[PDB]
């Protein structure tokens, strides 16, 4: 049923659709180009979240710590630190931005604090990630050309990892908390993974978009009555100046979810 | 007149299988664009921003009234409620309720907004207060949602609440705290980016609140702040025959793309 679906949804819809679900009721799972490389775009937040988070494991006052925030830091979206220009913003305050508005210039903080993008990556390889790497700032972290490895991960291995970030033991009981939090208050998902969904699903996620037409998600869902799933959808398409598809993504959930 | 923009809009709604009202106020000029302006609309959760409002406006005179627990029970859960579940058999602040009913869309937090209001008619009290002479609530969540064809009942027009939502955000309906925390609030909308936010360009910063209900109804009233001009008070109101009619977020997004395009 759902591999047909999937493959007929991909086909629709003239790109390169990425699935991977993890079903925390019994590990099942629902893969569809599960271990081929997409462009994360702004999905690549919430690693670098997750390792200033884990940072402050042990630097404990370190969510607290101002960063400066200068006329020439700002990048090519800055919703939350153009407020700040001039002036300075905490780590937690950076992360917030960073997860739940995109902020791009909020995000080139999260990975001047961890030494640049290899400390992102870092971070994923001590939490058992050899998949995912980061290569660049914002905004070439976006360029997702085809066939180039910079800024990817797959769907099974993104997924993996947001299991241990949200529901497992990659991040302290309070860090996991925060992160969780944080997602759960995001702004900018109505469009994808939760479009496919009941409206009676908790969901937390992070989306993204960059060029080929790139439209990505990766959530954690709380269905009504039943234990958590995780899922990642992303998507990709020929054209370098293609349109978003947050619809495919809803679509591709709405399949997972008359699934099971 | 009709305008350009008029008659897209008639287009996007012969299209669309419903009936579809638009407010548009441009603070550049403050000139307005109406389509059905003067027609009633149910509000669904769109309600929710005056019952926030009304809450800040008490908060005026009473420094402390956002941190005021309340109680909520077992029995007060109603049909949507994910924030307000979490606390059932202890308390919420009036801050932690206004925050669940507008970035949640929490109906057992709207139900609390609207009890320390005494009642629906308080939320009506205060929208004719800051000059709303157009909205009224008549009932709490859920039934507030019924959203039935030609029912006066929780209904304002377009117009109305694009004027109003204008004072509360923009000018002077609220002391400027209490603006400035509305405005962070609709700002951290979860549910807000397929609707009127999918329509406009990426660089353009939206607070905003949906609602949905029976009949297809499908709402988003919205504060924009374009890259390189002054702001935009937009609301898109949106209900279809059939009581079982599917929501139709894309057509809000049509309508905010027609509006931005228009400008
Ligand atoms: C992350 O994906 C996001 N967007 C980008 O990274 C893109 C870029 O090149 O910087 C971009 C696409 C359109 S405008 C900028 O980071 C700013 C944000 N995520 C996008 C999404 O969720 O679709 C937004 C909300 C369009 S911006
Ligand atoms: C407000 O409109 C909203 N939903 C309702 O009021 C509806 C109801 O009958 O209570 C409802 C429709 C589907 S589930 C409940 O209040 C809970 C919220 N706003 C809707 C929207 O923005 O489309 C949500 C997010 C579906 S729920």
């Amino acid at each position: 049923a759902v591999q047909q679906k999937l493959a007929a949804l991909e086909k629709s819809s003239g790109g390169r659709l990425g699935v991977a679900l993890i079903d925390t009721a019994d590990n099942t799972q629902v893969l569809y180009r599960g271990d081929e490389r997409f462009p994360m775009c702004s999905t690549s937040k919430v690693m670098a979240a997750a390792a200033v988070l884990k940072q402050s494991e042990t630097q404990k006052q370190l969510l607290n710590q101002p960063v400066e925030i200068k006329p020439a830091d700002l990048v090519n979206y800055n919703p939350i630190a153009e407020k700040h220009v001039n002036g300075t913003m905490t780590l937690a305050e950076l992360s917030a931005a960073a997860l739940q508005y995109s902020d791009n210039t909020a995000m080139n903080k999260l990975i001047a604090q961890l030494g640049g993008p290899g400390g992102v990556t870092a971070f994923a390889r001590a939490i058992g990630d050899e998949t995912f790497r980061l290569d660049r700032t914002e905004p070439t972290l976006n360029t997702a050309i085809p066939g180039d490895p910079r800024d990817t991960t797959t769907p099974r291995a993104m997924a993996q990892t947001l299991r241990q970030l949200t529901l497992g033991h990659a991040l302290g009981e309070t860090q996991r908390a925060q992160l969780v939090t944080w997602l759960k208050g995001n702004t900018t998902g109505a469009a994808s993974i939760r479009a496919g969904l009941p409206t009676s699903w908790t969901v937390g996620d992070k989306t993204g978009s960059g060029d080929y037409g790139t439209t990505n998600d990766i959530a954690v869902i709380w269905p009504q009555g039943r234990a958590p799933l995780v899922l990642v959808t992303y998507f990709t398409q020929p054209q370098q100046n293609a349109e978003s598809r947050r619809d495919v993504l809803a679509s591709a959930a709405r399949i997972i979810a008359e699934g099971l």
